[PDB]
C-alpha cells in the first residue's frame, strides 16, 4: 500500500504517534517519507547484512525477525514481514519501543539527515 501523505497522518495519530514521546505528527510523517515514500512493501538490505522493513523501515539487526540477519535481536517480537502490511499497527507498536530506546528518532537515519531541525509541520499541511 503506498500512503497518502495526509492518509498517513491520520492513521499515525490514531495510534498515538503524534507528540509521541514528544515528537509532533509532522516528524512521523517526514521520517516515513523519506524512509519507504509511504510505501508499506518497501525493503532495503544494508552493509551489516540486515535489512530494512515496511513504511518506518524497521531495522533486522535489532527489531524484527527476518531468519537471515546475523547478531539479530528481535527486540519488538515480531517477523519482518509482519511489518510489510496495509495496516500500520505492528509498525507503529514497534516504531514506539524504538524510540524509548534511548536516541529518540535519531534511531531512523533518513529522519535524522532530513526531518530533524526543519519545519516538518509542513508535513500534515491541509490535513484533518
Ligand atoms: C528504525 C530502525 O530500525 N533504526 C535502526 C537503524 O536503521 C537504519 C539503517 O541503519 C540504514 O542503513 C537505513 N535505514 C534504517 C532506518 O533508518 O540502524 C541503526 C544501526 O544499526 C540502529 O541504531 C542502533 O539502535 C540501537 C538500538 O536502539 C542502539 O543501541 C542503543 O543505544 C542507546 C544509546 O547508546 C542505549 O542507551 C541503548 O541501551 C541501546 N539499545 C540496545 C538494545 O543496545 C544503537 O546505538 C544504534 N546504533 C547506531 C549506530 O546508531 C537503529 O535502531
Amino acid at each position: 500500500k503506498v500512503f497518502g501523505r495526509c492518509e498517513l497522518a491520520a492513521a499515525m495519530k490514531r495510534h498515538g504517534l503524534d507528540n509521541y514521546r514528544g515528537y509532533s505528527l509532522g516528524n512521523w510523517v517526514c521520517a516515513a517519507k523519506f524512509e519507504s515514500n509511504f510505501n508499506t512493501q518497501a525493503t532495503n538490505r544494508n552493509t551489516d547484512g540486515s535489512t530494512d522493513y515496511g513504511i518506518l523501515q524497521i531495522n533486522s539487526r535489532w527489531w524484527c525477525n527476518d531468519g537471515r540477519t546475523p547478531g539479530s535481536r528481535n527486540l519488538c517480537n515480531i517477523p519482518c514481514s509482519a511489518l510489510l502490511s496495509s495496516d500500520i499497527t505492528a509498525s507503529v507498536n514497534c516504531a514506539k519501543k524504538i524510540v524509548s530506546d534511548g536516541n529518540g528518532m535519531n534511531a531512523w537515519v533518513a529522519w535524522r539527515n532530513r526531518c530533524k531541525g526543519t519545519d516538518v509541520q509542513a508535513w500534515i499541511r491541509g490535513c484533518r
